[PDB]
C-alpha cells in the first residue's frame, strides 16, 4: 500500500561525480525504509546551454558523462529533456513536465531530490518567489540529503513557508562522509591532479580524453 | 607622406546596424582629412561564444550579419579570427594579433575604433588595469567618433594615462544623429516593431527568416 | 457609446492639498476630451494605520481632511474601505475591491489614477513583481496626469511590461505648474510657515486647529 | 551600609515572556551577593507606539501583559509612562526620567538592566552616539544578565567608552539556559503552536483569547 | 553702529590660489554693502599635518604659500595655530578658540567663510552631528560665497537645521567665474602645465622652485 | 650544501613586540631543521611615512624601538630603507631592492617572513594584482608562521595562484601561543595598562619616556 515515488534531480552535474550517485542510493534506501514508499525510478536532468555560465561546459558533454555514470543503474536515468529547450527552464516547470509525463502513461509521485543548499537558496532576501516555493515544497516534496541535516532542519524551521509544508520535505542524514563536489573536481583538473575513485572510472576516461576543465 | 592607418573594430554587433557602418565611414573622412593620414583598410572583429552573455546570440550569426552588412564596401571586412578561438581574448590581444599579421605582409599601424563608451568604461574604479589602458592608448591609438565629443574631451582630461598620451587619441564630432544602438534594435525586435531602413536591407531580411531577438 | 469611467487615486493624503484635487479635475477633463469616454465617479482612498510609516498620521484625520476637500464636488468621494483592513492592502486588491462593487449595482471601468511617480516606482529593480504590474495595467489601466510626460513616456517605453499595455495608459499632460507635494506642506507646517492657498481653507483649519505636522 | 538599586529594564515586551522575569531575579540575587548593594524595586517600562515597528502591537496590550506576568511579583511593577508620551523617547531620557521621580521622593540609584544584544548594539559603527552611550553608563551603569557572558566581556574589552566605564557595568552569568525570546514566541504563535510553560499563565491566555499575533 | 566681523577661512590650502584670494574680497565687498556690517580682519588658517590625507603636503609648505600669497593685503593673515596642534581639530574648535582671542583684547564677532561644498557637505547622512552644525551655524554665522547660490540656497531649504537658522548664512554670489581649485592645480602640476595667472607669482615661484605636486 | 636564506620582514612595526621577534627566532629554527637551508641574516624593514595610515606614527620612532628590540641579536639587523624613500614602496619592490643588494657583493635568497594575515590579504577581491602575488610567491619565497597553519594551508589551496606555487611557501607552526599584535599594545597603552613582559624592556622604557600611544 505505499506510494510510488519518482526522484528527480536537477543540476548543471558540471561535472557528475560519485557524491551525486551516493545522494540517490541513499534517498532511495531512506524512502524505502520508512514503510511508507516504495522508489520507483530515479532521474538526473542536467541543466541546458541557456543558462550561460562561466565554466559551465556544452550539455552535450554534461549528458553523456552523466549516461557515463548509470550505465549499470538498475533504476537511475538521464533525460535530456531540460537540456534540450531553447530557454532555460525554472524547476518547478521542468517538475511538472516530469510529473505531467507519468499522468500520459495513464501513479508515481515526483518529487525533488536536493542538498542543504536549495534550503539556503530558498531564503536568499529576493532570490525566490515564495509562490514558486510554495509550490514546489507543497505540489512535489522535497528529499534533502545531507551531511548536515542539522543546518537542514534549522532553515525549516527559520522559513514559514518551509515550516507550514514540512510534512513534505524529507531531511535524509549522510553517516558517510563523501563531500565530492563538482567545483572541487574541477579546481584538481585544472591543477593536473588525479581524480581517480572520486568519479566513475569511465566518467574519468572521458574527462581525460577530451580534456575537460584542464583549461583557464 | 602620410601615415597609412588600418581601422579595429571590436565588439559584439549583436546585431550590427547602419550606426556601426556610419562610424567606419566618419573615421576614414577625419582621418584623411588630416592631411596627415590615408587609411587604408578597416575591420570588424565579432566577440566569440566564450564571452558568456546573456542576449548574446552564437557568433556564426553575427559573423554573417556583418559580412552581409559589408559586401558592397570597398575598404571594410569581417575577420573571424577573434570570434574563433577557444578562450575569450581581450582587445590589447586582438590589436597585437592584427598588428603582427600586418608586419608580416613584409608598414600600416591598427588603430582602435570606439565610442566614448570605451572612455567611459576606462575609468570605472576597479575595471581595467591602468597598464592595458597603457598599451592601447600608446602602442596603437583611439579613434573615438562620438555625438558628445564634448564628453569625450573631458574623460580625456580626468584621467593621467589617458591625458599623457592623448596626442594619439582622435576625437571625431558625429554632426548626424544616428544612435542606432543594438540594444534599441535587440528591444524594438521583440516587440514586433520594424526595424527597417535602421540596419542594412540584407541584414533585417537575416533577422526575419531566422527569426532573431524575437524571442525573450 | 462613450466607456463609463471611474477614477480611484490610493495613496497617503499625508495631507491632501490641492494638487490631488486638480489631478481629478484634469483627468476627467482629457478623458471625457477624447471623445472616447464619460467618467463617471472619482473616489479617494487613502492607506490604513497598518502601513506603518514614520510621519504618516492616523488615518482618521486623514479621512477627514480628504472629506473636507471634496465636500463641495459633485463627483469626488472618499471611501473608507482600505483605512479600515486591520492587515494592509496591496494596491491591485484595492483596485479589485472597487471593481467588483460596482458589478454588484447589477458597467464601469475602474482605473488607477497615478503620477509618473508610480512609473518610476515600478522598475525599480526588487520592488514589484511583474505580475502585478501586469494586472494592474492590463487588468484597469493607468491615467498619468504629471508635468514631465516626457519622462513619462520614457518609462513606458523603456519597460516591455508596461510598453505591452500602453494602449491602456493615458499620459494626460499639466500645462499649469501646481506641485504642491505633501512633502513641501509637512515641511513648511513643522516651521510654523503659511500653507493657505495650497490647500483648501477648511483643510487648513482642521490642521491648524489641532496642531498636526508642527512637531518634529 | 550597602548601595540601594533600582533595576530598569526598557524594551518592547512583544510580548513579555518568562525569560524578561527569570532576568530580574537573576540580577537580584546576584547584586545583593555582591555584599555591596541591595536591590529595592524593579520597573519593566514598555516601548510606546510612536516607534512605529512592524509586528509591534498597540502598547495597551504590551502593558497588560507586562501587568498579568508581575502581579504576585513583591518587587517588580510596570511603569507607563514612556509608553504614554507622544514623541519616541530615547533610553537616556527614560532613565533621567526614572532617576529624577526617585530624588522626588526626597537615594536609591536607577541602573539599565540588559542583555548583551544591548553591547552588541552599542558598537555598530553609526548606530550610537558615543556620547549617549557615555551618559548611561557613567551616570546609569549596566547591568548585562546573559547566557554568553565571555561574549559580553569581550565587547567591553573592544570598545574604549566601555572599557573607560567598566566598573559601572555589571556581567551576570544565567547558568539555566532559558532563551524565550519575543521573537520566537511570535513565530511559533503564528504557526499555532503551543506556548504553555515559556511564558505565565495569565499572559497565555491573555494571548490566545484576543487571537494576538496569530494573523501574519 | 555697523556690526564688526572677522572672516576665517579653514580649509588645506593644498595649494592655495587666486580663487580663495577673491573669496576673501567677494565676501568684504558684500558684508559691508549690507549697510549692517564692517568687515574688520580675515584669516586664513591652514589644516594640520595630523589630518592625514593622500596628497595634502607638510602643513609648513602650505603655510608659506599663504604667507606669499597675502603678503601685500591690508586686511587678511594667516594664523598657524590649527597648523600647529599635535591633535586634529575640529572647525567648531578652530572658532572657538579664534572668537575667545578677540574677546582677550577686551567685540567682532567671527564668522565661518566657506563655499556651496561645506553646505553639500553638512547633509551627507551620518557625516556631520547635528548639534555640531547647528553651534556653528547659531553660534558664528556663515558667509557662502559660490558661484552657484542657487544651490546654495536650495541646500538651506532642505535642511531643518539651516534653514532654522537662515538667519544667519549669508549667500554670496560670484558674477565672475574663476573656479581655481586646488584640486585642479594639482592635477596641472603633475602633468607639467603652466599655472601662471592662476595663483599669486610669487606662489607659482615657490612651488616651482620646491617642485611641488610635480610627482605623482 | 644547504642554501642560504635571508629572512626579510616588511610591516609597521608600530610598535615592535616580543611577537615580531620570536616569529624570527621561528622561522629560522624550522629552516635550518629542514636539512635543507642555512639561514644566514634576518631583516626588519619598517614602513616609511609616506603611507599616511592613521595612529601610524612618525618612522624614526618606529626605527628606533626595532633597533632597541635587536640590539643583542646576533643575526637580526633594521634597515631603513624602505623607511627613508620619499614615495610607498611595494613589497615586491623592496624584496628587489634586498636582492640586488646581496648580488652586489659579488649567493643568498632573500624571503617574506610573513603570517597567515598575509594569505588572508592576498585573496580579497580586488585587492592584489594577481601578478604582483606571482612575482612575490615565485622569484622569492614565502615564510608564514602562525598559530593557525591550518588557515594557512586553507588559504593556499583556494588561490590557483598560491597553490602553483606552493612548493616555495613554507607553513610554519607555533606551538607556543604569543598573540601579541601590534593593535592590542596600543590599545593597552592608550588605556594606561602595563605592557612590560610583551615587549623587550628597552621598546617598553622608550614608548613610556616618550608617552607614545598614550593619547586617543
Amino acid at each position: 500500500e505505499k506510494t510510488e515515488v519518482v526522484l528527480l534531480a536537477c543540476g548543471s552535474f558540471n561535472p557528475i561525480t560519485n557524491m551525486h550517485l551516493r545522494l540517490f542510493e541513499l534517498a532511495k534506501d531512506y524512502m524505502n525504509g520508512t514503510g511508507r514508499y516504495t522508489v520507483v525510478k530515479g532521474i538526473i536532468s542536467p541543466v541546458g546551454d541557456a543558462y550561460k555560465k562561466k565554466g559551465l561546459i556544452p550539455a552535450y558533454h554534461r549528458v553523456i558523462m552523466a549516461e557515463l555514470a548509470t550505465k549499470n543503474s538498475k533504476w537511475v536515468e538521464v533525460d535530456t529533456w531540460e537540456s534540450l529547450q531553447k530557454e532555460w527552464k525554472e524547476t518547478l516547470k521542468v517538475l511538472r513536465h516530469h510529473q505531467e509525463k507519468l499522468e500520459a502513461s495513464d501513479v508515481p509521485k515526483v518529487k525533488l531530490l536536493c542538498g542543504a543548499d536549495l534550503l539556503e537558496s530558498f531564503a536568499v532576501p529576493n532570490l525566490w518567489k515564495s509562490e514558486d516555493i510554495t509550490q514546489i515544497v507543497a505540489n512535489y516534496g522535497l528529499i534533502c540529503v545531507t551531511r548536515a541535516g542539522n543546518d537542514a532542519q534549522k532553515f525549516i524551521y527559520e522559513s514559514d513557508v518551509l515550516w507550514k509544508h514540512r510534512s513534505n520535505i524529507h531531511v535524509v542524514n549522510e553517516w558517510f562522509a563523501n563531500d565530492i563536489s563538482s567545483t572541487k573536481i574541477r579546481r584538481a583538473l585544472r591543477r593536473g591532479q588525479s581524480i581517480r575513485y572520486l568519479v566513475p572510472d569511465l566518467v574519468q576516461e572521458y574527462i581525460e580524453k577530451h580534456n575537460l576543465y584542464s583549461s583557464e
